[PDB]
């Protein structure tokens, strides 16, 4: 699969060697604020990150993951529209070319500069490949990034980006905290979705929070130096790496706030 995010391997071209592209529950979807539903019956969210044992982070040729631990219930996401404990296997983001465009989700079709997807998988399937083939196998936790003030707990990962430049690098990562990447509210939407990549599975519980966090101009910046392509070949920003959104179709949105 050569899937990538230009003119001939975009989004547009999915369908052809993943038709659950054009699926019931495609991710991602405009939120539109004045349509979502509070739910009261949504549960109180825990974020759970205390023990979170980062080690790696990798330049895969779409993204950059921070990868964790994940062999124990280190750091979970509960609560909220989840049944049971899911466990965080890696961090990745998408983004723009420009400050106006690069997250996935929309407000309002209201597009921020990026988007921060921390994966979790459901414990009760043993391990995130069994996971992703069922229904209710992943909790991504989607948080929204505006360019204003910088992040503090986000320079690590920008000072990392350097040694990662192209498709294949890896470098150790270790004693990274995810908390510091959290926004103060935890005030979310939630819908039932899939992968924003190929293999675009339905297998995802969305979990997205209304406040974004800040980032500074030179934080994303530092982002866009990254290359799709590996070393030694014609380089490609790694830029725009972000799918639009999909139709909504039989779901609803909920809010878990009034
Ligand atoms: C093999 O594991 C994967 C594969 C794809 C995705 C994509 O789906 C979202 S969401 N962002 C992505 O990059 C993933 O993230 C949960 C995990
Ligand atoms: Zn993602």
């Amino acid at each position: 699969h050569h899937w990538g995010y230009g003119k001939h391997n975009g989004p547009e071209h999915w369908h052809k060697d993943f038709p659950i592209a054009k699926g019931e529950r495609q991710s991602p979807v405009d939120i539109d604020t004045h349509t979502a539903k509070y739910d009261p019956s949504l549960k109180p969210l825990s974020v759970s990150y205390d023990q979170a044992t980062s080690l790696r982070i990798l330049n895969n040729g779409h993204a950059f993951n921070v990868e964790f631990d994940d062999s124990q219930d280190k750091a979970v996401l509960k609560g909220g529209p989840l049944d049971g404990t899911y466990r965080l296997i890696q961090f990745h983001f998408h983004w723009g070319s420009l400050d106006g465009q690069g997250s996935e989700h929309t407000v309002d079709k209201k597009k921020y500069a990026a988007e921060l997807h921390l994966v979790h998988w459901n414990t009760k399937y043993g391990d995130f490949g069994k996971a992703v083939q069922q229904p209710d196998g992943l909790a991504v936790l989607g948080i929204f990034l505006k360019v204003g003030s910088a992040k503090p707990g986000l320079q690590k990962v920008v000072d990392v980006l350097d040694s990662i430049k192209t498709k294949g690098k890896s470098a150790d990562f270790t004693n990274f905290d995810p908390r510091g990447l959290l926004p103060e509210s935890l005030d979310y939407w939630t819908y039932p979705g899939s992968l924003t990549t190929p293999p675009l599975l339905e297998c995802v519980t969305w979990i997205v929070l209304k406040e974004p966090i800040s980032v500074s101009s030179e934080q994303v910046l530092k982002f866009r130096k990254l290359n799709f392509n590996g070393e030694g070949e014609p380089e490609e920003l790694m830029v725009d790496n972000w799918r639009p959104a999909q139709p909504l179709k039989n779901r609803q949105i909920k809010a878990s706030f009034k």
